[PDB]
């Protein structure tokens, strides 16, 4: 019972600083502004230890399926090729993500009737909010 909360498939209604946080990581132009216009529908699935998150949208559709403090490699949606540990840390989803020297971290919580995402490299912070679809 190891995220049920998380469960679900989840709907992006709201965006803020993305494109900032994109640039800080490297994101090239072309890439940011379609990466920026998707509104990603994420479905989130346990079975026994592996949680699947899954990220569907007409830029991409990526996949992950992992088990807590187990790190795995990752592709992302903008083709780094990264090495990813994701852990439970009170009730977040804490997801760190190490490339080239360089690390980012995503957060997602339950919030009320929310799923919240936070994405931050250095001091760049990108909130997105999704809701039940
Ligand atoms: O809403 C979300 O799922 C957040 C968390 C995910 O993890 N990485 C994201 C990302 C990175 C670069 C690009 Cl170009 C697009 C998306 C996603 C944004």
């Amino acid at each position: 019972h190891m995220c049920d909360a998380f469960v679900g498939t989840w709907k992006l209604v709201s965006s803020e600083n993305f494109d900032d946080y994109m640039k800080e990581v490297g994101v090239g132009f072309a890439t940011r502004k379609v990466a920026g216009m998707a509104k990603p529908n994420m479905i989130i699935s346990v079975n026994g230890d592996v949680i699947t998150i899954k990220s569907e949208s007409t830029f991409k559709n990526t996949e992950i399926s992992f088990i807590l403090g187990q790190e795995f490699d990752e592709v992302t949606a903008d083709d780094r090729k990264v090495k990813s540990t994701i852990t439970l840390d009170g009730g977040v989803l804490v997801h760190v993500q190490k490339w080239d020297g360089k690390s980012t971290t995503i957060k997602r919580k339950r919030e009320d009737d929310k799923l919240v995402v936070e994405c931050v490299m250095k001091g760049v912070t990108s909130t997105r909010v999704y809701e039940r679809a």
